[PDB]
């Protein structure tokens, strides 16, 4: 028996972050939807963190692009006094940060999940959830430089209070997580479980249209017994395409990238598996930077071989590289594509994880499946924007030249 | 519980057919031909024979030629016609064909029995198997068809155990099974009788005495479905053996493909996968040799692509990928299917597997097959001489890279 549809009026938006100097032939950005999400905030904010460096004194910069993240900052202090319910749950630190001690001091409680004693990660999902009916859920890192130098790609779903509470379940597991005493139970009390999964997808009303959408978690340690795994989530999308699959995520690597090191082939087997059996498109489209594993080339390759008339299989991949100029380049870590998404001819996927085995087995992450039957929608948006960044002149083949790409890019 | 050990003074002899016209430098280890090999068996044996073929074309007549070259072949097969009226019972089970073989029937009145097995009612497949058990003391296993051109024109491995009854009766189980597959109204049961039962496996292989020195070996077979309980299936020994390497693995088989050949298409990463975890984690050198005439399926190229391109310094993987092409001149390009490598063996630092399948799905999991797996704690052994013959092939003059041209091979190969 399916279980109880939701009848809240949901509305779906897709939010970017594009950074300064990035130029296209348009989605809101970040900033003006958490700012919003926090003007309009009333009663509960919860939050999934990675880092917290939203200031300029965070980084030891000086950069007037911080404004928007040095705002936000200030508007979360600003949650707590007139009486919104702050929690903040965030990957343990090396240091203590200034940003969640002021939060703290303005009323705020903040616990840290220390998730490599655990499960050997870290807690790096990111997402937002609002008074419990709206929520966002994308790559956007609690940093300014998320906000205005780096590409960010996410969802905010506003005034779906079921689909809110669904991912409150997983924030809740992730602050009982970060009491002191705490370790991960064999079996997670009932209140955790959840009865929307990839077999039985919450029904919404989507912009005015059913869709089925629900919410995937990593890693199975953190996994009640009726929440679909990432991995799985993943793997489902990849294996029902028939058409193409457009994956956008900044690293890809079918390996443990930390661990004795392992081969991971399960994401890797499912799209050769993909172009191979049923003919599908498979494009793949890889962030790089100064800071990219050059061990990501090689399996790329051993992808794009695999484009051949006799095999009918059509695998193509390509680097998008965040041009810097002068200034730009004394800004740390910055210019890059974070984005984790992909998209198919019938269904959307949005998560905050990079495609590794230890996103998918030992560190946090959460992602948002949607299928919907219309002529659009998410989906269609979603693809609007891959095809934008694909045949965006930022996008390059493996054999381009390094320094015809405009940054520095290891894999090229 | 180890089972009982055996006590033959069991020999292992590689045996290869080398094709007219392809030369090798001085010392190069030359094994015995496997004419030789079959001419001495026959000539030896005195109670029994069972043959596990794909195709018999043994004369100039089947082919419609007339090569000298196929007299090596005639001979066998006349020695065959001898085996029967002077009492040593034949029995031949092969794959069943569009039309009438004359030396099926030639064998059939000189005194033999010869049964068709239709694996492809059975399990969609067909009897590729390729194997002799000679009075159930010796026995060839390899991937020489019962063809002439396998004998002169067309390059073959192969290994002949003398002197080793245990493994002779072992795999004659094998054959009892692909026998009583022969017979018209039978299908293959839910669990075989105990009579068809194997102890010996991948888990407790069979303690034999090779060349003096103990050893274990043991039989795999395959489809899963022609397997008794006991009997390993030959994809699970291949993987053991590729995934218990530590220094390198050689490959040489005539066809390598990651799919299910003939199908809806599937994908079949097993192979694959084990050799790339074996790249990847424990930094295995991987050599891939690969047989290329006119008749190679094309797809194999990409798929060959993706494995070299794992040939990395940051990744310290170090994969490697040729092809293996027999020349062909103005003369033998006239012989109908011949002039290629047929080899299918594995060889690594610590192991030896001789099968008769090419790597593909099919033949792991609808075709019939057997292969022969050997570890022995030597300083040398048939594991050198293995790894010598696939080096020797590997850096002679016909092995070339995948970008090579086709025109300066010697022959027709599609993969170039
Ligand atoms: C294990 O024992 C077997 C049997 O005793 C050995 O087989 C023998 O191997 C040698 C060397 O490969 C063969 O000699 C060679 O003969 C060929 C022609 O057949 C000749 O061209 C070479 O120059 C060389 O003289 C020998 O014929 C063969 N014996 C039989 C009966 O076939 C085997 O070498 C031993 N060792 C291993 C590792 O198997
Ligand atoms: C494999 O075994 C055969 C015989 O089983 C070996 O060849 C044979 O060697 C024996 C000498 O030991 C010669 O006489 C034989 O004596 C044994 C007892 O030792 C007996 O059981 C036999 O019936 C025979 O009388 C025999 O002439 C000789 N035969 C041939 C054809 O060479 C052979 O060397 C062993 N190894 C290989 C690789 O074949
Ligand atoms: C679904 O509804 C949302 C909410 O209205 C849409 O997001 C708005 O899109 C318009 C442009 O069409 C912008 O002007 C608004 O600013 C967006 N809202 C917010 C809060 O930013 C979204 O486009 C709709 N999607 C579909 C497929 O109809
Ligand atoms: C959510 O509901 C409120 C009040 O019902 C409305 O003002 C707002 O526009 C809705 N959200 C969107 C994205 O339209
Ligand atoms: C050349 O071959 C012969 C015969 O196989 C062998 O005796 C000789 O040792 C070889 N030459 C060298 C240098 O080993």
């Amino acid at each position: 028996q399916r279980p109880a549809p939701c009848y809240d009026p949901c509305e779906a938006v897709l939010v970017e972050s594009i950074p300064e100097g990035l130029e296209f032939p348009s989605n809101p950005s970040t900033s003006q939807a958490w700012l919003g999400l926090l003007a309009g905030a009333h009663s509960s904010l919860d939050i999934a963190s990675f880092y917290w460096t939203l200031t300029n004194n965070d980084t030891h910069t000086q950069e007037p692009s911080a404004q928007q993240g040095e705002e936000v900052l200030q508007q979360l202090q600003a949650l707590a006094p007139r009486g919104v319910k702050v929690r903040i749950a965030v990957s343990k630190p090396n240091g203590p940060l200034a940003d969640l001690q002021s939060l703290l001091q303005s009323g705020a409680q903040v616990r840290m999940v220390d998730m490599q004693k655990l499960t050997h990660g870290v807690l790096h999902t990111k997402f937002w959830v609002v008074d419990q009916t709206h929520f966002y859920l994308g790559s956007a890192n609690m940093d300014w430089r998320s906000l205005t130098q780096v590409k960010e790609l996410g969802v905010v779903m506003y005034n779906c209070s079921c689909l809110a509470r669904d991912l409150t379940k997983i924030f809740e597991a992730y602050w009982f997580l970060g009491q002191a005493g705490s370790s991960i139970p064999s079996t997670w009390p009932r209140s955790f479980d959840t009865r929307y999964n990839q077999e039985t997808p919450m029904e919404i009303c989507l912009n005015g249209t059913p869709a089925l959408a629900y919410l995937a978690s990593a890693p199975p340690p953190l996994c009640p017994s009726g929440r679909t795994p990432d991995l799985k989530a993943l793997l489902n999308v990849v294996d029902s395409a028939r058409s193409f699959i457009y994956i956008a995520v900044m690293n890809y690597l079918p390996t443990m990238e930390f661990s004795p090191r392992r081969f991971w082939p399960a994401i890797d087997d499912g799209l050769r598996r993909a172009a191979y059996e049923r003919g599908v498109k498979v494009r793949l489209l890889i962030s790089c930077w100064g800071h990219s594993d050059p061990s990501m080339r090689s399996f790329l390759l051993s992808l794009a071989a695999l484009h051949d008339n006799h095999t009918h299989s059509d695998i193509q991949v390509k680097l998008f590289v965040v041009p810097t100029d002068e200034s730009q380049a004394r800004i740390p870590y910055a210019r890059v594509n974070h984005n984790k998404y992909m998209v198919t001819e019938r269904a959307s996927y949005i998560g905050t994880s990079n495609w590794s085995g230890s996103y998918f087995t030992e560190t946090a992450g959460t992602s948002l499946l949607v299928t919907q039957n219309g002529h659009g929608g998410l989906r269609s948006q979603l693809e609007a924007v891959f095809l934008r960044d694909w045949e965006s002149p930022y996008s390059h083949d493996l054999d381009t030249s390094a320094n015809s790409v405009g940054n520095a890019c290891r894999l090229l």
